[PDB]
């Protein structure tokens, strides 16, 4: 388990990192507290990169399935269930979280994201709920 959380924490590191290379404190998609809301945005997030292909965002979009799996194995370990996160049917909805004068939606929706990992960098070391 130390060690799927060493992983999980290097992973978020480089998508992080990834991020920069490519707003300070915008809020992420409530990127919560148990593994269960961590995996539920990190979906959400899934879900707008998809829309959205570029090569950083697919090369993020990777990642970012690598990490729900990271918070999945966790979970398994730590012998609790993560729901099957529920799926936005359409991403129409995102529009007013996403829109910014003077700013990209692919710049917000990277920039939230990059607070969602920040967010759960220093909350798996709390060894959060399920």
């Amino acid at each position: 388990i130390q060690k799927v959380q060493d992983d999980t924490k290097t992973l978020i590191k480089t998508i992080v990192t990834r991020i920069n290379d490519i707003l300070d404190f915008i809020p992420g998609l409530h990127p919560i507290l148990t593994l269960s809301k961590m995996d539920q945005t990190l979906a959400v997030y899934q879900q707008i990169l998809t829309s959205m292909p570029s090569r950083n965002v697919i090369q993020i979009s990777n990642d970012l399935e690598n990490l729900r799996d990271l918070l999945h194995v966790l979970a398994f370990s730590k012998s609790c269930h993560l729901p099957e996160a529920s799926g936005l049917e359409t991403l129409d909805s995102l529009g007013g979280v996403l829109e910014a004068s003077g700013y990209s939606t692919e710049v917000v929706a990277l920039s939230r994201l990059q607070g969602s990992l920040q967010d759960m960098l220093w909350q798996l070391d709390l060894s959060p709920g399920c």
